[PDB]
């Protein structure tokens, strides 16, 4: 079930899934609509679902990783799509091999240096590139 803020923006949660506490490498996933495009994993919050819980669930489903939830980075609007996304740091401790979106839609995942993640997100997802601005 899709959920919305009082202003009609769709509620979403995402994680910056880092390889380590050094936060030098981040996990991106392929778009289901355009498999040649990289995105930050995330998705819709369920009714009464805490944003930190939604963020962890969505990175499990989309990226097949689990780890240690860290700080809220911020709340980011995509005006064009009317999305409002809570973005958390996650330090990856488990990389699972046969995850929901691999099985179901062949979603891919790849580690990026932060500078390269910003580069590949800039064109289609400038708001996601801004998640890394700190
Ligand atoms: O959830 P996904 O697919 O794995 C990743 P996304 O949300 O970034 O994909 C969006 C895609 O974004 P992208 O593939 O760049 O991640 C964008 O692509 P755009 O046309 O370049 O804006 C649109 O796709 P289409 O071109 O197929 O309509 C969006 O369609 P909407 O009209 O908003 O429904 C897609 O939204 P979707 O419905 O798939 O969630």
């Amino acid at each position: 079930t899709r959920t919305y803020d009082g202003d009609g923006y769709k509620k979403r949660a995402a994680c910056l899934c880092f390889r380590s506490e050094s936060e030098e490498e981040v996990l991106l996933v392929s778009s289901s609509r355009h498999p040649d495009r990289w995105i930050v994993p995330g998705g819709g919050m369920e009714p009464e679902e805490e944003p930190s819980v939604a963020a962890v669930r969505e990175v499990c489903e989309e990226a097949g990783v689990k780890g240690t939830l860290g700080r809220l980075v911020g709340i980011f609007e995509n005006q064009e799509r009317k999305h409002r996304t809570y973005v958390y740091v996650l330090i990856v401790t488990e990389v699972l091999e046969d995850w929901e979106d691999s099985v179901n839609i062949g979603r891919k995942r790849e580690w990026f240096k932060i500078e390269d993640a910003i580069k590949v997100l800039q064109y289609h997802k400038p708001v996601q590139a801004s998640y890394f601005e700190t």
